[PDB]
Parts: C-alpha cells; sequence; structure tokens
RNA sequence: AAUUGAAGAGUUUGAUCAUGGCUCAGAUUGAACGCUGGCGGCAGGCCUAACACAUGCAAGUCGAACGGUAACAGGAAGAAG
C-alpha cells in the first residue's frame, strides 16, 4: 500500500579508544503512488533495525506531488549539496529512465515515464532530497492558473 | 506520418561530505588473434612497401575512305586426269 524501499545500507564507524565500533545507517523511502512520497534516514547498531527505524521517519516525512497521468508536468531541476537532478516530464517515455537512488524516489511516487539525469554528486542520500527538492517545486496547472492568467485555458493555450 | 528522447557503478577515509583523477557496464570496425564451426541470402575483402614484378589479358575498329591480294571459301576459264 505504502510501497517501502530500501536504497542503499551502509557501514559507518565511530573509533573509541578500545577499536572502531560500527554501526549501520539505511535510506529507505515510502509512498502510495499517486503522488506523495517521503525518504527516512535511520541509523542503528544492526541492520534490520536501522532499515525499521527508516521506514518509521520515511512515513511522517510524506510530502504532495503533482502528476499528470502518471508523469511530470514539466522539466524542473532539483538542487542539493552538489547534487544537481535534472527531470523531464517524458510524453510517453515508457520507462523510469533514472539513475541509482533516484529511480527508487520515483517508483514509489507513482510516475512511471521519466527521462532523468544526476549531475554533480551522485551520494545516495543527497540526490533523493535532490529529487524531493525538485518534485514539490513542480506546480500544476491548476496551480499556476490560480495565480497568473485565471483560466486554465488561456495559461496554457 | 516524417522522430517518443538523457540511468550509473567501483576506488582517497577509522568513518563522513565534497573535490578530483583512474577504471567498468554501451555502441561501433575494411579488423586481427584464440577456441569452435551446419546451411542460405545480401554485402565486404593489401588499412603495411606509391616496394619489386615472371606469365596471360585489360583498345580497338572501319573495305559503305583508298591502293590492293598474303591467306580463306567459291565462281569463271585453262588444262587433263
Amino acid at each position: 500500500e505504502l510501497q517501502e524501499k530500501l536504497i542503499a545500507v551502509n557501514r559507518v564507524s565511530k573509533t573509541v579508544k578500545g577499536g572502531r565500533i560500527f554501526s549501520f545507517t539505511a535510506l529507505t523511502v515510502v509512498g502510495d503512488g499517486n503522488g506523495r512520497v517521503g525518504f527516512g534516514y535511520g541509523k542503528a547498531r544492526e541492520v534490520p533495525a536501522a532499515i525499521q527505524k527508516a521506514m518509521e521517519k520515511a512515513r511522517r516525512n510524506m510530502i504532495n506531488v503533482a502528476l499528470n497521468n502518471g508523469t511530470l508536468q514539466h522539466p524542473v531541476k532539483g538542487v542539493h549539496t552538489g547534487s544537481r537532478v535534472f527531470m523531464q516530464p517524458a510524453s510517453e517515455g515508457t520507462g523510469i529512465i533514472a539513475g541509482g537512488a533516484m529511480r527508487a524516489v520515483l517508483e514509489v511516487a507513482g510516475v512511471h515515464n521519466v527521462l532523468a539525469k544526476a549531475y554533480g554528486s551522485t551520494n545516495p542520500i543527497n540526490v533523493v532530497r535532490a529529487t524531493i527538492d525538485g518534485l514539490e517545486n513542480m506546480n500544476s496547472p491548476e496551480m499556476v492558473a490560480a495565480k497568473r492568467g485565471k483560466s486554465v485555458e488561456e495559461i496554457l493555450g
């Protein structure tokens, strides 16, 4: 129903006097499949507790995304910490043409035809914040006609 | 009707985010090499020595331009078998 999807599991260290003590970080994205999407980071000492802590963070950080018939509205960009992400509406692009950690966030939002490309750093944590900054900044023709033109037949044409 | 088209990964660190190279997954070739090998179709086939070349062939034709008769096949005569 909410399409839980783990992206990456890492292994981080802390370096104490005894030695190095390890823990695990997860990155999971959830979403219904009609324009709601959220990621949660999560970290714990073992692997399945780190993924489960990511699931609880991802459910309470969902946003709203406007999509036209399972695809985007317009070409939009997204920037977060050296991760520049470009995305196209791809009018029947027929497939989520996106890279690692950019494909997974677009599968759970419900969007199906994107030509996407990630420039800069492709660190998996930062590119998920780059796409989510790109998707909620994207506006529908109903929102643009609500503030400009005052007619959806006059805004689009 | 005459284009509908854009994926990333590994590796600097105890771990991190950056920067930044290296490397890989793709397609292609007048290809070569190794192993293997049934048929057909359509193509392609000295990229190096514009190095050197045995032998054959690759530009002849026209008698309705002309003098002609070296052959060839007949004819016309002359003989004689």
